[PDB]
């Protein structure tokens, strides 16, 4: 047994796919030999910068998006449901203000992280609950064990360089290592780093470790 | 014992990501109890039809798909290899002469289709030879085990439209389960139709039909 390796995850709970990709993650981060850092980014600059554009908006591959997840949805064992409005509607609501909420969160407590990140998406690609207003963020953080004022606070900093800046940076690295898209994952093993696109690459992700996969649901 | 499950494989050999599922498909199609059914298809009638456009053409996309395939080589066993800018390449050639063959092939020769599909792979996506040629597809073919005088014969039919409407037919079929590239995988299971896009979903696929998943590369 060696050291940990760094895995680096680069996510958006505006993102189906992310969510998907976090929970298989989360559920090797203690079984695996990883050490898994999880980063806040905007799929909104990542598309700028790419000059790419959501998949979802040709019709053909939302149609095919919303029968996948159903799919997945039983066989990850992830709660995700396909809105009931247009997706264009929750894609043209955002998730700016969570995002930063989630940097801000991962500036000052990052213990807190996973659970904030898992309750957010919980609202937006659970129970089609609204994550763009104050109240609606403090409801997703309060859930995942946060405190009122602790919470308040975090939210209060939404708008701040530290927090605007380090979101923006974060997503920097994601365009740099080469993203057009999300989620990414980056592995760092054996002196050399490759990003992986997608919750579908997790079994290679395991072979790239020397890792053994044991589905999307290990035994614990 | 059951009635073996029918699994519909659309494919196009200028696709590597196709001859990826292809050969997990076939790896499985005597394990699980499946009927696989191969259905050569034309993956530009397929952006047309559902107005997308190749991956590949946006730099970073084509970027990671590069990076990926040279990844999944190892992980697939798959003697995968192109030179810088393939795809650009293939693009501009197409396949239209290769799948026309396939199709006459899957007319009139089905228990041929595996192999001789294979063997063009194995040109186009590994040896980088030509395959738009009538005596490239020829040395596929007998590569494939056919005799010249049994390729030859079936090469004269891709000038027939009886070829020709068949292969756009089945291409059109695809499209029709909901298709916007290669490959797409139909599993006909439990009186319900699911469509699978991309060689990364054989394990849902497996859920699916209530089978086991051994990996990529299942053990004899
Ligand atoms: C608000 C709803 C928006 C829903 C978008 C889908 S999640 C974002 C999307 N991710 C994916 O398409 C991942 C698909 C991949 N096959 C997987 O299984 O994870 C993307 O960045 N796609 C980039 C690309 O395909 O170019
Ligand atoms: C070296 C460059 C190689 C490029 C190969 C393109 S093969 C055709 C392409 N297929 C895919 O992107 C499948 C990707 C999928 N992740 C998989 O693993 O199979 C498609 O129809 N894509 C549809 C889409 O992405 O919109």
């Amino acid at each position: 047994g060696p050291l940990p390796r760094t895995v680096e995850l680069f996510y958006d709970v505006l993102s189906p796919y992310s969510w998907l990709g976090f929970e298989i993650l989360c559920r090797y981060q203690n079984i695996w030999n990883i050490n898994l850092q999880l980063r806040p980014s905007l799929i909104t600059g990542i598309m700028k910068d790419s000059g790419n554009k959501p998949p979802g908006l040709l019709p053909r591959k939302g149609l095919y998006m919303a029968n996948d997840l159903k799919l997945l949805r039983h066989h990850l064992q992830i709660p995700i449901h396909f809105p009931k409005d247009f997706l264009s509607v929750m894609l043209e609501k955002g998730s700016l203000s969570a995002m930063r909420f989630l940097t801000a969160v991962n500036l000052e407590h990052p213990e807190m992280l996973e659970k904030a990140s898992r309750e957010l998406w919980m609202r937006v690609w659970s129970r089609n609950e609204d994550i763009t207003e104050p109240q609606s963020i403090l409801a997703a953080a309060e859930k995942a064990g946060m405190s009122a004022e602790q919470a308040q606070g975090l939210l209060e900093k939404i708008a701040t360089p530290k927090v605007k800046n380090q979101l923006k940076e974060t997503t920097e690295a994601a365009c740099r290592y080469g993203a057009f898209g999300l989620p990414i994952t980056v592995a760092h093993v054996d002196g050399q780093t490759h990003m992986l696109f997608g919750s579908d690459r997790m079994e290679l992700l395991a072979h790239l470790l020397g890792e053994k996969w044991m589905g999307p649901i290990p035994p614990a």
